[PDB]
């Protein structure tokens, strides 16, 4: 097809609350809290245990990753992903809805949406407005235990939605793909340090453009409209008809670029999973710049 038929990437709090009330959480619909916070800040699993959407599971990104990698938040193996999500009651037929507790409204949820897609699962969405707006609207929360029945999931890597270090290095020369970095402006420019690391300089990969991820959300933490999102890409000279790689610190907020592009009808954005954390450690310093 010239354009694939895209599955809904956003669901509303009203839709999810109606679904939960109707008893739809089960093999057909699973809900995940994917929150993660930098050390010494919020407690993701404790917050989940105190308050979650009824029937939701905690998706532990610290566990569901390649823990043998020297780099941050790297995809697990197909088997690792499949075993973990099957333990949360997710099969290949399940609609997965992801949220997180970010204070603006989204941080890790798009990363898990992308993880499902990069493992061949299209039936996945994020909660528009996050747990922030679930709470603000007064929708039900519980501390009751979720105990989903186990399921079988088959994970198949879609390599078109992933980029490696080697492919990003080839792209410095080929310029086949636009490289878009979702880090905050100061970190992208090199005027603010990279946090939560030893000796990791800030700056950015030569040729990359900066689209700080929080610009995709409204002040209330909802996704901007497709018309607004398209305008943002156009004003950054990112052409949605041309190939696009998204990158950030560790491959997490880059998935907000992929989500924004998907809502504009461009599902083919690939994530540089290694991102700046891998780049700075592996690449020659001639490949990146800092103010
Ligand atoms: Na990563």
């Amino acid at each position: 097809m010239v354009h694939q038929v895209l599955y809904r990437a956003l669901v509303s709090t009203k839709w999810l609350a109606e679904s939960v009330r109707a008893g739809k959480v089960g093999p057909g619909l699973r809900v995940l809290d994917a929150s993660w916070y930098s050390p010494g800040t919020r407690e993701a699993r404790k917050e989940y245990l105190e308050r979650h959407v009824p029937g939701a599971s905690f998706f532990d990104i610290e566990e569901c990753r390649d823990k043998a990698s020297p780099y941050e938040v790297m995809l697990p193996s197909e088997a690792g992903f499949a075993d973990y999500v099957g333990s949360l009651g997710i099969s290949n037929d399940t609609h997965v809805v992801v949220y997180d507790g970010d204070d603006l409204g989204s941080f890790y949820a798009p990363r898990v949406w992308w993880m499902f897609r990069v493992f061949g699962h299209r039936t996945v969405s994020v909660l528009n407005g996050g747990f922030r707006n679930w709470l603000k609207e007064g929708h039900p929360v519980t501390s009751e235990p979720s105990r989903p029945e186990p399921a079988i999931f088959k994970a198949t890597l879609n390599r078109s939605l992933l980029k490696t270090y080697e492919q990003v290095l080839e792209n410095l020369e080929s310029k086949r793909f636009q490289l878009v970095d979702s880090r905050a402006q100061g970190r992208y420019l090199g005027t603010q340090p990279e946090p939560d690391a030893v000796g990791l300089d800030s700056g950015h990969i030569r040729g990359s453009v900066n689209m700080p991820f929080m610009n995709f959300l409204t002040e209330d933490g909802f996704e901007k409209s497709p018309e607004e999102l398209r305008a943002m890409f156009e004003a950054k000279k990112v052409d949605l008809t041309k190939p696009l790689i998204a990158t950030c610190r560790k491959g997490v907020t880059a998935c907000h670029i992929a989500l924004a592009a998907y809502l504009c009808g461009k599902p083919d954005v690939a994530i540089y999973d290694g991102s700046w954390f891998e780049w700075f450690h592996r690449a020659p310093p001639e490949t990146w710049v800092s103010q």
